[PDB]
């Protein structure tokens, strides 16, 4: 059962429900503190969410989590498929309002691995044969 379900309200993408599933990390603890409507505060470089990663240490990377995002239901695809394109088609991430973490959604076209900064991370990890995909990466403040 979901660790996180809520509310995507993101960009002009007309809000819609989601849920989370744990795939890198060995806890989902900071995905169960997520707010229940989650809006996006801004579009970030792609390169923002791999900086971050690589200039933690060991001791830190352990406390993030990736969570994969899934339409709540079936009338709730149609809007993800389309927030998912319009994330590939400006080359960009987003940042999340959530306010206790830095929650960072990324695109991930079908078919392609998991990004590799995260796949030491451990978990259940990321089956090849996924479609277009919302991603989120959980960074704790402290």
């Amino acid at each position: 059962d979901s660790p996180w379900e809520g509310s995507l309200d993101m960009f002009s993408i007309k809000h819609f429900r989601a849920k989370a599933q744990l795939i890198s990390g060995h806890s989902c603890q900071l995905v169960q503190a997520l707010p229940d409507v989650i809006r996006s505060a801004g579009r970030l470089p792609p390169s923002h969410v791999w900086d971050l990663l690589d200039s933690m240490g060991p001791s830190k990377a352990k406390d993030i989590c990736v969570i994969r995002l899934c339409p709540h239901g079936s009338r709730d695809i149609q809007n993800y498929r389309l927030l998912y394109s319009y994330l590939n088609n400006k080359q960009c991430h987003c940042l999340a309002t959530v306010q206790q973490v830095k929650m960072v959604l990324l695109p991930l076209p079908a078919f392609e691995p998991l990004p590799a900064r995260l796949r030491p991370l451990g978990g259940p990890g990321l089956e090849i044969t996924h479609t277009s995909l919302l991603l989120a990466v959980l960074f704790p403040k402290d």
